[PDB]
């Protein structure tokens, strides 16, 4: 049973701890909605259209002064801990936060996360005029600084039509601040440089969710693992190409920069090798045939204590050993047998070949994973997180935590949030006398 | 049991139909034994390493002549025709054809398009020196034109190193030549341009995959409509956003430069329009949630022969209608009950929204598919087809049935022979079989 209700306090009492106004009513009149509701110290989104810049800009910083947040006019889209706000879509729980001064945009990169396996903890719309050169993106600074301080939300992912100089100069910063992995969606604009430290840019919809949940798995599992103790990286692949696609990636990942006895990367004492190139093969057989030589150098890591990560291909399929998997495990074993408790030895594969080469893809992987080995689909996401891994780890919004809303315009809104069993009182309002049915039956007709 | 031999007199008696010399015996005898092998007209595959640019190019330019194909030394890699050559995985029959001049390269660029779910018709290995300035593309080029006369490869993936300018040109244009959707990966080369005409160039082995994958599914689904007649693309989308990305990338496909009354595109005809701008939403709900307008448009549109394909995004969630999909294909039929049979409207549609949703994904998702709108992941997808659908409109002997005579190693014929494929091992030797001591020598040294 929806608690509706046609007065301020009438609300406030109904829902002593609301928290957010979710004004939908006439955009003449939403403005002013606005501010009774930030009187009474309330966060508000104005799903509402036709509020004028100068209210809009008022409503934003007068938020900003009270350390509260209003997603700016004509928001069509909001999902604040697990509370659909406007058009919102039921999501699965992940380590994603969106913002978005987007309406479709946000709901599509948000549908495109979860079809690619991953999930969110919050969608801020912020208004469609945001970050335009008047406004100055001040909601979108405060939806940054709000995730920035939400530990749950380990991956950002921002969407919004492409900003003007100052302004996107003042959201990258923003990005570049909070320190988590971030993609910057500029819809329709192909950027400059693919990666800015913690920023990767991307100019489509669905793009921006596959390096979104690319970088959420990365993090992920870097968090679950916890790396403490700094170390290098050494690849030793049976593969050429495969070695030498490691080593470009990883020197991108490294900001590191023609490669002679197999050494496809020797940066900072991080190493890439190629175990297939002749400088290796002298006297014996080919390492995707015969694993001795590689599972040695494996197992001798063990008297390596400053080797932390450890990338490795597997390639199956007619002409390689009948079972990798099983001796590359033992081998990496006797190496983490061998090491201080400060000194480990984290194992990184990809696996290239099918479910039905002679060893089996599914059962080679099982057999890494059971062992603790990190299998991952992709070079990019092997590499990306050996280079997470290497260095070690160095609150929560109180509107991120609970959403209490006070609806003000419609009432279908309101009936939703009944639906999610969100806490939600309806706030009855019209600009016209409660007598005046002549009026009110004109507007409606009109609309 | 395994057939052997022990001169090109049995091998050729026994196996009459031998496609396929696949040698990998010591390095300074294979050129010898791949001139053998083309003196009796079979296309030759040198795993073998060892072999000097000199004798590659001999006996490439050879093979040119002959209509036969050499795969470049040190080719480590190959599946013709579903036969495993050397270092080759299992795979799932499919519409893809691989080049390589890559070992590593051509197997995880196949283990990622089976992952994808797609498959391959062959992956023709060439040599890790194929593309190279001295050799310049001789096999490439072979290989390109016999899979540009494959039928059943819709979709071509060419892999390796970056070629030095002049052979690239050459390279590329083959692969424009063709007419064939292209992806052409040169392993770490930044290019400048994505897209030229029928190629699309990739960095990476994991993008050059999901390319090719695209590439299949919109190939795929567009030879199975099998179009006639060309027409126009209409769009018609309830999301704002949406709909500009959809004009931004159909309009990049369309290759023309492409905003007033919510007209994101129109050129050529083609158009791509938001309903929700309020140049249509006066004295009306937002398309988002109520469907009447756009409906009627569509329905409309069965009195517009000329428009051939109907883009259109459908959202679900909270606050959209109770079951888009059903009205949908409600005006969508009648548009098409309105058709001549030779003026079809085809329908595209790409959902927004998830399974747990009010509306529900996957129940969205079959009402229009079973009411044959095609129903893609991605607006990239979506409109790719979209371009693909307004057109519209013999196989070499060695990629309908491989047959191989084996030399080198014992290994290569047994893998064959364990698949079922038709083969039979020459046993071969440097050294003449009554020097017992030379014999020692040589099986010691190795």
């Amino acid at each position: 049973a929806l608690t509706q209700v046609r007065r301020w306090d009438s609300a406030c009492q109904k829902l002593p701890d609301a928290n957010l106004a979710l004004i939908s009513v006439a955009g003449e009149y939403a403005a002013e909605l606005a501010n009774q509701a930030l009187d009474r110290n309330l966060n508000v989104m104005m799903f509402s259209d036709n509020v004028t810049l100068e209210d809009e800009i008022q409503l934003k910083t007068r938020a900003r002064e009270k350390g509260l947040l209003v997603m700016g006019p004509d928001c069509g889209t909001s999902m604040i801990a697990g509370t659909p706000l406007a058009f919102a879509n039921v999501m699965p729980e992940g380590n994603i936060g969106v913002i978005g001064a987007s309406g479709t945009g946000i709901q599509e990169l948000c549908s495109q996360i979860a079809l690619a396996g991953e999930g969110i903890t919050h969608a801020i719309g912020l208004g469609g005029r945001d970050l335009s050169r008047e406004v100055g993106g001040i909601s979108a600074l405060t939806a940054l600084e709000m995730l920035s301080a939400d530990e749950k939300s380990e991956v950002l992912a921002f969407v919004s039509k492409p900003p003007a100089e100052a302004v996107r100069l003042k959201i990258v910063n923003a990005m570049k601040a909070t320190g988590k992995p971030t993609v910057a969606l500029f819809l329709g604009y192909t950027p400059a440089v693919a990666r800015d430290e913690n920023v990767w840019f991307a100019s489509s919809l669905d793009e921006a969710a596959r390096l979104a949940c690319l970088l959420s798995r990365v993090t992920a599992r870097r968090n679950a693992i916890a790396p403490v103790s700094s170390g290098f990286i050494c690849g030793l692949y049976t593969g050429g190409t495969l070695a030498a696609e490691a080593a470009g990636l990883l020197a991108g990942h490294l900001g590191v920069e023609t490669h002679q006895h197999g050494m496809m990367l020797d940066a900072d004492s991080h190493q890439i090798i190629d175990l297939g190139d002749d400088f290796y093969t002298v006297g014996r057989p080919h390492p995707m045939i015969d694993p001795t030589l590689r599972n040695q150098l494996i197992a001798d890591l063990g008297a390596k204590p400053q080797v932390r990560v450890l990338l490795l291909d597997v390639v199956i399929g007619f002409g390689a050993t009948a079972d990798p998997a099983a001796s590359l495990v033992s081998a990496w074993q006797k190496a983490c047998a061998a090491r201080l408790d400060n000194q480990p030895l984290y194992a990184i594969a990809t696996v290239t070949g099918t479910e039905r080469d002679p060893q089996c893809r599914s059962q080679q992987i099982a057999t890494l994973e059971d062992a603790g080995i990190a299998v991952v689909s992709s070079l990019p996401e092997a590499t990306l997180l050996a280079a997470a891994l290497i260095h070690p780890l160095s609150h929560t919004p109180s509107l991120l935590e609970n959403v209490a809303v006070i609806n003000i315009g419609l009432r279908s809104f309101a009936l939703e949030l009944q639906s999610a069993s969100k806490p939600v009182v309806h706030y009855q309002w019209s600009p016209v006398a409660g007598g005046n049915k002549k009026l009110a039956r004109l507007l409606e007709r009109l609309q």
